[PDB]
RNA sequence: GGCCGCGGCAGGUUCGAAUCCUGCCGCGAUCGCC
């Protein structure tokens, strides 16, 4: 229970135990039983090549090389063939780049084609990258590599270890580069709590200086920036968590969170102290990659957070949430309902060429001159923040993102209220306000 | 394929528009991000 202890007991969570590291070892057999039987080329890479998977969670990544005069389609079909003939049990669905997700012996396997190529300077797709990771970190990383695997579950248990757009945190592999470069966990997370948004860190020359963004440069590739992906509030909520973690060390950081259940009663409680508009769009998921999709749930609730803005609701935050059928854009607002009328400013009383323009217009009300210029009384086509994103979202569904507005064009509805509540929205709702428990 | 960052046109809102909201085309070359 002291400061240096804790690392220790937090390894029994963080490493895997005998008996998954024999389920791998057998799959990893299996594999290359399938794999030379068909004589191709390939690579075990990822976390399981160099012994840095987390505790319970077994992935391993395997990459086929094919030839540089191989058609980008030639390299899917080869490559997926492949896959699906190694593997038990497949499932073949992809975004950027073709890859094969099965099952072999209860384990998870990746099959992604790629190019084999000497250099890494002159590579083709995205995906030509990989080849060069575990060439140059198997070198370096052998031996820290459970220190690795303190890094990663610590930013896991956090939930900001994913690099997707579900999470926008700290890629595996730059979670290698890390232990890298400060040798062990404990060094890692002192030097992450003087990290700013302008910090740049050079691995390949063993420098750090100062640039534009927050940027990782890649030991293979200089122009490249492996914490791209890094949000900046993710990127801050670790500085944070690392400077509560030097001050007060605990056990609790490598703890898997509290689901934060609250009843349906309670929740109405909170909203009601709060006393501020809480709604949310509903509509059909539509059936595409979870990185397909998140990157559209933000546009879409940002578009609409924007519009609350102007539209002078007064938004706090925006979260959403995607379970299988339905996804919800949830929103809380300060003003729960609007007058009917509103202020519309004028031109300067001088050039009476826009002010007639602007006289001619019917309104309800008269207009009048406030400090030499004209203003006039208006209405509003909704007084409530319900309705102004119903006649938003009718209107605009096609700026909502490219499946996720067309899911919105066809059906969508308001939950608010009790209606709201009894969704699975509530962990979601929480956390967007804050409720500590 | 989706998203993002810019650049160029064409509209809409408006008294008018540099702000603001949409539509289309183009750029991204360690293939911007996955
Ligand atoms: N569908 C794909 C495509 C590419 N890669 C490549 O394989 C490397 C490592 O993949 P990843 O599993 O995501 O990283 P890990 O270190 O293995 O993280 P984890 O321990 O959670 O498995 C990356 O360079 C990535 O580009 C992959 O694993 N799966
Ligand atoms: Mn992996
Ligand atoms: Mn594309
Ligand atoms: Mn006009």
């Amino acid at each position: 229970m002291k400061v240096e202890e804790i690392l220790e007991k937090a390894l029994e969570l963080v490493i895997p135990d005998e008996e998954e590291v024999r389920k791998g070892r057998e799959a990893e057999e299996e594999l290359r039983r399938r794999l030379d039987e068909l004589g191709v080329e390939y690579v075990f890479v990822g976390s399981y090549a160099r012994n840095t998977w987390l505790k319970g969670s077994l992935e391993i990544d395997v990459f086929l090389l094919f030839p540089e005069e191989f058609s980008k389609e030639e390299l899917r079909e080869r490559g997926l063939e492949i896959g699906k003939a190694v593997l038990d049990s497949y499932e073949i669905r992809y975004a950027e780049h073709p890859y094969v997700h099965g099952v072999v012996k209860g384990v998870e396997v990746d099959v992604v084609p790629c190019y084999k190529l000497k250099e890494p300077k002159n590579i083709k797709s995205a995906v030509d990258r990989t080849p060069f990771h575990h060439k140059w970190l198997e070198g370096r990383i052998k031996g820290k590599e459970n220190e690795v695997r303190l890094l990663k579950g610590f930013l896991k248990a956090n939930g900001i270890y994913g690099a997707e757009y579900k999470v926008r945190g700290f890629s595996g592999y730059l979670c290698e580069l890390l232990i890298v470069f400060y040798g062990s966990f404990l060094e890692t997370v002192k030097n992450a709590r003087r990290w700013t948004r302008r910090t740049v860190i050079d691995v390949a020359k063993g420098e750090v200086r100062k640039g534009e963004e927050f940027f990782v440069v890649d030991p293979v590739d200089e122009k490249r920036n492996v914490a791209a992906n890094l949000s900046l509030d993710n990127l801050a909520r670790f500085v944070h968590l690392c400077r509560e973690f030097m001050e007060a060390p605990s056990l609790g950081f490598f703890k898997p969170k509290h689901p934060l259940e609250i009843e349906p009663e309670r929740l109405r409680k909170i909203v009601e102290e709060r006393g501020t508009a809480v709604f949310a769009v509903k509509f059909r998921k539509p059936d595409i990659v979870d990185d397909n999709l998140y990157p559209q749930l933000e546009r879409a609730s940002r578009k609409i957070f924007e519009f609350l803005e102007r539209e002078n609701f007064m938004p706090l935050r925006s979260a959403f949430k995607a379970s299988e059928e339905f996804c919800y854009l949830l929103f809380e607002c300060q003003i729960k309902e609007i007058s009917r009328v509103f202020r519309r400013m004028g031109p300067q009383f001088e050039d009476e060429r826009n002010v007639k323009k602007f006289l001619s217009r019917n309104r309800a009300f008269r207009p009048f001159i406030e400090n030499g210029r004209w203003w006039a009384f208006e209405m509003r086509k909704f007084t409530t923040p319900e309705e102004g994103v119903r006649s938003y979202a009718s209107t605009h569904w096609h700026t909502l993102g490219k499946n996720v507005g067309e899911s919105i064009r066809e059906y969508f509805e308001i939950i608010s209220g009790e209606k709201l509540f009894k969704e699975p929205v509530t962990a979601e709702l929480c956390e967007m306000m804050g409720v500590k428990d």
